[PDB]
């Protein structure tokens, strides 16, 4: 039972000209095993366009290489990126948290997706009661693009809806 092709595959942004399919392949095997590696040419000059992809055997496999960034190939630091469900943002909208749900229980859940510098609880600007929805800024967008592409997220017994902010 494979996860979905598209959530294994890594767009990396910001190549050397000079790195092949067979250099960046060689490279990216080290986080785990490659079913597919490309680097995009022009269809006439064979000159490479800056960026390619790379799909592993499993997702652990690009959380592996996620976490082993910055990547520098052939001699370039690279800018790796999950692909598309691209809008790169740090920070969710976090709803249906209702009133009881608090900073920590948010840190302590989604702590483990990335590092947390801001989580904003919203209250009402009138009375001062919780609103039921929250901001969580992490210090990096792979964090947030592995948020939103679960189905499910359950944050203090509730079901939250989750979505990326500006
Ligand atoms: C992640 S990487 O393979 O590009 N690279 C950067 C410094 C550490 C490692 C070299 N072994």
């Amino acid at each position: 039972p494979k996860e979905p092709e598209q959530l294994r595959k890594l767009f990396i942004g910001g190549l050397s000209f000079e790195t092949t399919d067979e250099s960046l392949r060689s490279h990216f095997e080290q986080w785990g095993t490659l079913t597919d590696c490309v680097v995009m040419r022009d269809p006439n000059t064979k000159r490479s366009r800056g960026f390619g992809f790379v799909t592993y055997a499993t997702v652990e496999e690009v959380d592996a290489a996620m976490n082993a960034r910055p990547h520098k190939v052939d001699g370039r630091v690279v800018e790796p990126k999950r692909a598309v469900s691209h809008l790169t943002v740090k920070k969710i909208f976090v709803g249906g948290i209702k009133e009881d749900t608090e900073e920590h229980h948010l840190r302590d859940y989604f702590e483990q997706y990335g590092k947390i510098e801001v989580i904003e609880i919203m209250t009402d600007r009138g009375s001062g009661k919780k609103r039921g929805f929250a901001f969580v800024t992490f210090d990096d967008h792979d964090s947030v693009d592995k948020i939103v592409i679960q189905k499910y997220h359950t944050v203090n017994g509730h079901n939250c809806e989750v979505r990326k902010a500006l």
